[PDB]
């Protein structure tokens, strides 16, 4: 039922947004369907996590406060669709990086990103043109927006110097969690699902982004562990953050734990694309004993999440519900 | 006076972007130091027409209808920023695609952009946050964004077929001058100078989404053929419409009077870079008169403005008054 719900509204958004720019914005036939193909290709195919929670917070918050419910979950649903779209626009600019007479397709890419991120924005002003929480829910959104932007400067200018392995701490690497992907992949979510549920003063926004921070540091230390040792046929991609010199859960937790002679061997091999450089890398981490501190490290996150939700769970049952739920996932 | 305060603004707005990233996003002061540079370089050295254009809209709003002037100028100086901030990001945005182990250059250019276009929704939410116009200013601001989106598609793809010269025609040119710059460059200042003065609703929309149009199709014509003709030193740039086979006035006047064994001419040259193709292209633009064309063209725009800014007159006399000057500076 979420799924089915959440694909019709959808075709709902798409069929808007659509008809908008050929009733309004004088496009032609040809140009909506390449719209609507590029809509289908970036937006659909993924698991739809992060719209989902969105629904799932409405539906746990609805059962503990007929017309209204309808109303709070369309609201949800497209509540949902506004993080879809949005990772559907940082999924075509992940490509724009590693990708490079005009060149049409790096122009058509880009124009594709600057679609996905205004549409988030026209279906927002068009299904919320009445609703109380239309200037909130516009503002919120623009700061996780900004808060993406400062954690990619903070993540791409980790191993330089702003006009080098000191920023390579467990600090710093919270630092870039929490601006990179935290408050983006965890917070984004539940914070919405609390404006449309009208419940947003209801629960405590400390207790609240704490949680975010815990379960984006746990999600992001197994992504920095697969990233590295999972191969790509069952990874889904290529790890790259060795070549890349990532400040990694594995870069910071070495640094603290090897000799002088093996961080001198980390810091002449760590950041280069030759093959035995980055085999050179994995060797270390390997007799460093990381993945027996990444069971110990990921342990005990998960202790201070289960522990922390029950602190949220005292002012804000159905809340903590949801956030039980969600995860799971992780 | 108008520069003078527009200028003590900015270091208002740029001291507190700059100390809401020290204070609330944990920003070390060597990544501030570098954004305070990169904003003074992408944001300053400009004109800032369409900055100064919001201050002249609000001011002459005041004087026909103590501290409700010096917040309307303010807010006005705040408004003018925003557009020269979006100004900012895509001088950085018409880089990226004509400059191009992973580049740090493009990474941070990249992330450049974004930031210029988060602080335009940072400094209106702090400097705006009690005033009743925030969500339909954040509002308005979404639906330029998604109309220069939409603009740029239409100018990008004018040659080929979304998945051809049939596309260069003059209502197709006024359908990408609208999106692209017409309304991005004239009908955004003069819109957010009547926000900031409450008068939006004691003017014709329609009049003044009309003056927008012939006064950036004025402009764009000028351009079209300053781009061909006035060499880079003169101009300020490298003319390359021809190359990039842009749907320009030049290429669209030139189809409608020329002869078959012409048109066969100019489609076997136009849009390469080779340099007598490029030629050729000139040469054909010159036997056909297009540049006595050109004169009757924009005195004939001209005249429309001239006698519509007198229909504006009639309802509201202070916002013509500031639609006169604005339209001298083209
Ligand atoms: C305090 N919450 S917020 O500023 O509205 C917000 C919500 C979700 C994500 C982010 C990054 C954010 F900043
Ligand atoms: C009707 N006006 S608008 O939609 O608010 C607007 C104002 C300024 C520029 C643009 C492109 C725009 F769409
Ligand atoms: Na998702
Ligand atoms: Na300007």
């Amino acid at each position: 039922m979420p799924m089915q719900m959440f694909m019709q509204v959808y075709d709902e958004i798409q069929m808007f947004l659509l008809e908008e720019l050929e009733l309004k914005f004088d496009m032609d036939p040809n140009r909506v369907r390449y719209l609507r193909k590029m809509m289908d290709t970036t937006c659909l195919g993924g698991k739809y996590n992060r719209g989902l929670t969105v629904i799932d917070v409405a539906e746990s918050l609805l059962s503990l406060s007929g017309a209204r419910r309808k109303r709070v979950l369309h609201d949800a649903c497209v509540c949902g669709w506004m993080i879809e779209f949005l990772q559907a626009h940082y999924l075509v600019e992940d490509d724009i990086m590693d990708n490079s007479h005009p060149d049409v397709t790096v122009q058509c890419a880009i124009n594709d990103g600057l679609l996905l991120k205004s549409w988030t924005h026209m279906m927002a002003m068009h299904f919320f043109a009445d609703r109380p929480f239309l200037q909130d829910l516009l503002c919120r959104f623009n700061r996780v927006d900004y808060t993406t932007a400062v954690g990619q400067l903070y993540d791409v200018t980790s191993m330089f110097d702003s006009n080098d392995f000191a920023e390579f701490t467990l600090s710093n690497y919270k630092r870039i969690v929490k601006y990179k992907t935290a408050y983006y992949t965890y917070l984004l979510p539940l914070v919405m699902g609390l404006i449309v549920s009208e419940a947003l003063p209801t629960v405590d926004m400390g207790v609240t982004e704490e949680l975010a921070m815990l379960m984006g540091e746990y999600f992001q230390v197994q992504d920095d562990v697969m990233d590295c040792f999972t191969p790509p046929e069952r990874l889904g991609k290529v790890g790259t953050d060795i070549q890349d010199a990532k400040c990694s859960w594995l870069a910071v937790t070495f640094l603290a734990k090897a000799s002088s002679a093996q961080v001198a061997e980390f810091k002449a091999n760590y950041g280069s694309g030759d093959s035995e450089k980055v085999a050179t890398v994995r060797r270390l981490y390997e007799e460093a004993d990381l993945q027996g501190d990444y069971v110990a490290y990921e342990a005990a996150v998960a202790e201070q999440v289960k522990e922390l939700i029950e602190k949220l769970r005292l002012c804000s049952p159905g809340f903590a519900a949801s956030v039980e739920t969600l995860w799971g996932k992780t």
